[PDB]
Formats: C-alpha cells, structure tokens, sequence
C-alpha cells in the first residue's frame, strides 16, 4: 500500500504555533510527499513564490533520510480553477510546452513526479471537449515520461492526477478507462462531500452513506465513490483514496437538533489557525472538543461529529481512520492520501495522541515499511 501526503505551501504561514514547515516532515511517516501547489505561466509549470524553492529544497531532502521516499509537485487546485488548463490543453502546441517545462522542473528540482489537480475538466467553465483533450494531455505526458527515462538511463517520472469525488462532475470529466491506463495513481477526492449549500449538517468524508441519504447525496461517501470508479473502470490498485486531516462546521439552526441532517443556518466561523469559514483542521477539532464540544461517533457513517451550542462539526478522528484503512485493504484498493498533512496534529500538542495522530494510524494499519528507515 501506499501513504500519500499533502503539504501546502501556506501552511508555514499560519500562526506559528499551527504554522508547519515541510523540512519538519518526518520522513519516514508517509511513502510519497506531494507539494501543493506550483503555478503556470505562458502555457508552463512555474514556482507560485520564490520561497516555494527553499521548500522544494527542503522536502526534498527528506529523500536524503528516507532514500524510498518519492516526492510529487501539484499543481492545480480548486482556488486555481480550471481556465489554465482549459488553455493549456487546447492546442498541441501548447501541451508540448507544458510536458517540455514539467520534465526540465521535476529534474531540476529533484521531484520524482507530477500531481495534475484540475479542478475540473468539463465543468466549473471547462468544456465538454477538455474530457477528451485532458485525457490527450495525460496520454501525451506519460509517453514523453517514458521517453525521457528511456534516453537518459534514469527511473521514469511517476504521472498522477485527482480525481472527483463528486459523481456528476467525474462523468463530465473523466475518461475512466483511458486515464488508469497511463496514470500511475489516481488520488480520489473523497471529502468535501459536506453539501454545504443544501442546509443540512453533513460529514466531510464519511464511509458509509447516511440511512437519511437520498438520491445523489447517498453517493456522498467513500464506498459509493470509489465503486462508481472501480465499476467505471479504473484500476483497483491506482486507485488512491482521499483521508481529509480536518472537518466542515456548521451553525446549526437549533441547538437542540444536533444529529447529521440538523438544519443549518450558515458556515461555522473560522478557526484560529487556518482561517477559513467552514473548515477546521483536527488540531483544531481537538481544541474545540477539549474546551467541551459534545463528541458523538455515528455508526452508520463512521465518522464523528461535535457540537458546542448553535456550532456543529463533521470530521476524521483515529477511529474513522482505522475504519477507513481497514476497508481499502478489504476494496484491495492502491493506498491513501492525506489531505493535507499540515492540518494533522504535527506537533502533537493539541490533541495529545503524539506526532501525527491521523497519519500514523495510516502508516501502522498499512504497513508502511521502508527499508531506509
């Protein structure tokens, strides 16, 4: 199995408390380590800051410590959009001068692979025709990987992509089949499936589907996605799931309804450390709980819940995760991705279950092994 790990750029500017620093990642926690995010300009791969490089230099000396550890460069995300990539992927022309720019980056920053993370292709603005031409992308940048490795004599560059959670946006955008034939992993993006906007309390990344669920929201959880993927086609074994290292917050409507599927009023307010309405990151869950949230664990979803009067929370814990790692073996599926690692408890001093509670739950019950470490 595999253990992918997100680490995010504006993670090191956060409070420097919750701040964290990607030459802090323990090395041996995870098999790949995947940067977010890189930028475009003029139709090529590019640093986003020039500090990005002094962070390119630090992950990857981590393979220095953990000579099996890979590391991946993302670029994309939903923040990005889709329009550079629509613009990219237009004309062959332009594609050769993404797939020329990516080979020359990757090795001039020691990166082992690429994490294309268009959020999406065939919608949010994209055309219907970027499912097709995404696929051509990725058919075209696997074939030059292969001829890069095979005329310079050194491991061939790995060629990952995200892929949608979200059921209608993976058929708009996605040529299943095709894609598992030339992609090496495919992250799933098993969360976010909170449905904020349908004014119910819903959980980030639950396992199962609710027994409230109906139509296209009893596909909102990881065993509906990742089967709409395996019987769609793709590879059972390429096939990366998505582990989120925070929640989603409500305001609930009244306090004394409280369960998944409460009626809610809005987006719960930032937390201290990341700052973004309607998240929290589990360290920061584990602050919220310690200053005396109600925690339930919902069996049907198995996931957890909190609430602290009109504020509600869906999030990952140990358990969940123990759960979720239990049941990718059992689906034989490839490994999983935490999104992001950054929002684990790195320092373990929030939630007091040491180092990164959630991710070394993952290294334990895959069996991550490396024999540098």
């Amino acid at each position: 199995y595999q253990l992918m790990c997100y680490y995010t750029s504006w993670a090191k500017d956060r409070p420097i408390e919750g701040s964290f620093k990607p030459g802090n990642i323990d090395p041996c926690l995870c098999t790949h380590l995947i940067y977010a995010f890189a930028g475009m300009q003029n139709n090529e791969i590019t640093y986003t800051h020039e500090q990005d490089l002094r962070d390119y230099e630090a992950l990857n000396g981590l393979k220095d410590k953990n000579t099996e550890l890979k590391t991946l460069l993302a670029i994309g995300g939903w923040k990005f959009g889709p329009a550079p990539f629509s613009a990219m992927v237009s004309t062959p022309q332009n594609r050769q001068i993404f797939i020329q720019s990516v080979i020359r980056f990757l090795r001039q920053y020691n990166f082992d692979g690429l994490n294309l993370d268009w959020q999406y292709p065939g919608s949010r603005g994209s055309p219907p025709k970027d499912k097709h031409l995404f696929s051509v992308l990725v058919k075209e940048m696997r074939k030059a990987f292969e001829e890069e490795s095979v005329e310079k004599d050194i491991p061939r560059l790995l060629l990952t992509s995200t892929g949608a959670g979200i059921i209608d946006v993976i058929k708009s955008g996605y040529k299943i089949p095709e894609l598992s034939q030339s992609l090496d992993y495919i992250q799933v993006m098993t969360y976010d499936l909170h449905d904020p906007k349908d004014g119910y309390t819903g959980e980030n990344s639950p396992l199962y589907k609710s027994p409230y669920d109906i139509g296209k929201s009893a596909d909102l959880n990881v065993d509906s996605i990742i089967s709409y993927w395996k019987d769609h086609g793709a590879a059972s074994e390429k096939l990366i799931v998505g582990f989120p290292a925070y929640g989603h917050t409500f305001i609930l409507s009244d306090p004394s309804k409280t369960g998944i599927g409460a009626p809610t009023i809005s987006t719960g307010p930032p937390g201290k450390y990341t700052d973004e309405s309607g998240l929290l990151a589990y360290y920061e869950v584990c602050t919220f709980l310690n200053e005396g949230a109600t925690e339930v664990w919902d069996a049907p979803q198995e996931v957890p819940y909190a609430y602290q009067g009109n504020e509600w929370v869906g999030y990952d814990n140990v358990r969940s995760f123990k759960l979720k790692a239990q049941w990718l073996k059992d689906n034989n599926l490839g490994g999983a991705v935490v999104w992001p690692l950054d929002m684990d408890d790195f320092s373990g001093s929030f939630c007091h279950q040491r180092h990164f509670p959630l991710t070394s739950t993952l290294k334990g019950d895959l069996n991550i092994h490396s024999a540098s470490c």
